């Protein structure tokens, strides 16, 4: 009634107005800055195509608008790129994986990107060869004999990323105090989303980020007949007998960054609702109740950050040209 | 000193304060704002992994960093991607090609792009299913019933264009007075640049930009200005402002050094000759040429619908 107010804002909490702080990694002004160039800079790829924001960009919902993509080095083959904006809270770092691997794995999605679209001697060859960057990595890496390193400018990414977060969504405000920042729609899907128990694994800070599950969505076998991107053709799978895992996804902007899930089959965010009302989980779901749960998800929608385009330094002579 | 700098005054003209009005397209900060989401908007091309920026991109001179590329139908092949910043002085707007080709070839950057990579049906339609879009349309384009168009599309686009311009380069602070906003080198570049006769082609506004001549630069030190009257074939010869930032050079983009593009136009063909020492001084003088880099806040572009097209497989 207003168990619903306070039982929400147990299981959630808002997007803070501050970037959080990253261990090892402090924050600056110089390094929100080197970290924004080199995020847009594509001379980090060897074709000097491929920067960060073509597939994750920041004026589409921190994502790329299409099914999967090949960006990072550990992917289990295309995967749908998630959204950077508020990445910086996820504990999740992979999409799917055995579940053995997954523990180990190393962390860096900066270094195993452009250790896919290049080598880091020919990214710090770059780096060298431009007076401009070289003095940003000084002021942002103050103690270091040579802080040009394949390392700080992951560092730099990163606290640029942390920056980009998305606060007062409709549902952060409600979490704060004011019930009113949802309509009855949005409070009815609320309801159901926690009473059908979506919030055990999408729930927290992010609303998902944080857990592996043994359960994937799969295109259904026979029949070419129904609509394409319609539930009736994708189901969940039980992946436990294989030991395999998949991340329950953020669902922080979600009615922004189809289309779904890792393979990126459905567009619907409705749809997505339905496939999820799965049995695997226990969880049944009328049409109507699929709707008001895509409402609630609608009420996920932050403000985007304000992100001036960074003017990236001219190469000069000794800077790689395009690989052939 | 004082002859030189008049003579600069006379020749050329600093980038204005302010964006151009153009001829029955009017700015407004709505159009404005919707031009800019449609140049960064990748929902232009069929695949949805291309826009404006992809190649003209403005934190990195407004080109690409390529040799060549394929953005516009009128291409018959791959081609170096001019810089977008200034762009609205230019009058010449294609590379090269039999002079009288070009005389009967359909203008518009933006609809010869969109023609390439997509339909106009198809883009149209993408902009009807976004609520958000029609909306701005309305405003931008209030004389009209329908304005989702394919006309006003490339009309918003371009009005956004219209504040890409640079002002104050060394340069132009120079032609509004400062003597010292050149340096030393970069003056007796200046000198160079005009007793040589560099400016008959690269003069005005822009520095060139305005007219087509019968010599290109072909493989012949490796590179060479070739005469091509014969086969009444034309280029552009290219606008020089930010010409330091904008590598490769030429129409082909076989030149990544600014000192070897210059030593490269000081052609016979021309009756220009020109020494290590002068290349290195009006390389110097190019070098003041660049200004101030637009501000350009990233757009926030309207989400699709169950309406929106999906990506061309
Ligand atoms: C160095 C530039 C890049 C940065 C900073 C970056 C950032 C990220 C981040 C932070 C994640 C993890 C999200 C999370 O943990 O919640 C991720 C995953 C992913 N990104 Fe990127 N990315 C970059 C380049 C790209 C490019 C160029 C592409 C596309 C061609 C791409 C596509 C992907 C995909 C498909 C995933 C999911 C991979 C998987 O887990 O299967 N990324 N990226
Ligand atoms: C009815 C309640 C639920 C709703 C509305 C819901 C919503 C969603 C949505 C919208 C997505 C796709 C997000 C994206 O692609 O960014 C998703 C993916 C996923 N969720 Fe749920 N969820 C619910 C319950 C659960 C439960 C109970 C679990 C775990 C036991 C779970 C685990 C997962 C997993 C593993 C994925 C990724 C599957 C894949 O990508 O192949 N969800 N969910
Ligand atoms: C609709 C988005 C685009 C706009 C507004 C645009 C703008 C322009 C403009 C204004 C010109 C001529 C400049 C002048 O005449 O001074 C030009 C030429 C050119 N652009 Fe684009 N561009 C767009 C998309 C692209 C894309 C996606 C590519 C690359 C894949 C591209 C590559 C080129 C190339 C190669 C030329 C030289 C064409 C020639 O004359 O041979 N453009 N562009
Ligand atoms: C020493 C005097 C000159 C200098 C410093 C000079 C400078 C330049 C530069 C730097 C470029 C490359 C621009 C770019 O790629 O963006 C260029 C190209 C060009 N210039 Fe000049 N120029 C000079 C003389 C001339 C003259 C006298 C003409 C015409 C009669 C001319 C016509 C052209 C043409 C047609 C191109 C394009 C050719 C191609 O792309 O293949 N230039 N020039
Ligand atoms: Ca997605
Ligand atoms: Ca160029």
């Amino acid at each position: 009634a207003d168990e619903l107010q306070q039982r929400a804002q147990g299981l959630f909490k808002p997007v803070p107005a501050k970037a959080p702080t990253l261990k090892g990694n402090p924050a600056s002004p110089v390094k929100v800055e080197l970290g924004k160039m080199l995020y847009f800079d594509p001379r980090l790829s060897a074709s000097h195509l491929i920067s960060c924001n073509t597939c994750h960009n920041v004026g589409l919902g921190g994502g790329d608008l299409q099914a999967t993509s090949t960006g990072h080095g550990w992917q289990k083959g295309p995967r749908n790129a998630p959204t950077v904006l508020n990445s910086v809270f996820n504990t999740a770092q992979f999409w799917d994986g055995r579940a053995k691997d997954l523990a180990e794995q190393a962390k860096g999605p900066v270094q195993a990107s452009v250790e896919m679209n290049n080598t880091p001697d020919q990214v710090v060859k770059t780096l060298n060869s431009i007076p401009d960057y070289v003095a940003l990595f000084k002021k942002a890496f103050p103690g270091e004999k040579d802080p040009v390193t394949f390392d700080n400018m992951a560092k730099a990414i990163e606290v640029f990323e942390a920056t980009l977060i998305t606060p007062d969504s409709p549902f952060d405000q409600y979490l704060k105090g004011k019930k009113k920042a949802l309509d009855g729609k949005q409070t009815a899907g609320l309801k159901l989303f926690l009473d059908k128990g979506c919030v055990a694994c999408h729930g927290g800070l992010n609303l998902g980020g944080t857990g592996y599950f043994p359960f994937g969505v799969v295109e259904k076998p026979a029949e070419n007949i129904l609509p394409l991107g319609d539930k009736g053709r994708f189901a969940v799978t039980n992946t436990a007998k294989d030991e395999y895992v998949f991340r329950a996804p953020s669902l922080r902007n979600v009615a922004i960054t189809y289309p779904y899930f890792h393979s990126g089959v459905v567009w619907s965010l409705k749809e997505a609702v339905a496939v999820m009302g799965s049995a695997q989980f226990g969880i049944k779901l009328s049409d109507d109740e699929s709707e008001a749960i895509a409402a609630f998800l609608g009420s996920l929608t932050g403000k985007q950050p304000k992100v001036v385009y960074p003017i990236m330094p001219a190469s000069t002579d000794a800077t790689p040209r395009p690989r052939l």
